[PDB]
C-alpha cells in the first residue's frame, strides 16, 4: 500500500540558517520549531529559479527525511512562509 507515517512527504517546519555554502555545496537549518539541524541546499530552496539562503536568515520550509535518514530541509521560504521572487516569477 502507501506508507504514511507522516503528512505523506515532508512536513511543515521552520527554523534559522545555519549557514548556506554555495562552495561546501551544502547549508543547514536549525528548526525554531523542532530539534536536529536540517540540512539545506539550493536544490532544495522553493526556488526553482534563483535559490539560495542566507546564513543567517530566518526561514519556514518543510522537512524530509533523505535516504541517509538525515532530515532535510526543502520548500524553503521566508520564516512567515513568504516566497521570494526568485522562487518562480510571478510578476507581481
Amino acid at each position: 500500500g502507501h506508507m504514511s507515517g507522516d503528512n505523506g512527504g515532508g512536513e511543515r517546519r521552520k527554523g534559522s540558517v545555519k549557514w548556506f555554502d554555495t562552495q561546501k555545496g551544502f547549508g543547514f537549518i536549525t528548526p525554531d520549531d523542532g530539534g536536529d539541524d536540517l540540512f539545506v541546499h539550493q536544490s532544495s530552496i522553493r526556488s526553482e529559479g534563483f535559490r539560495s539562503l542566507a546564513a543567517e536568515e530566518a526561514v519556514e520550509f518543510e522537512v524530509e527525511i533523505d535516504n541517509n535518514n538525515r532530515p532535510k530541509a526543502i520548500d524553503v521560504s521566508g520564516p512567515d512562509g513568504a516566497p521570494v521572487q526568485g522562487n518562480s516569477g510571478g510578476g507581481s
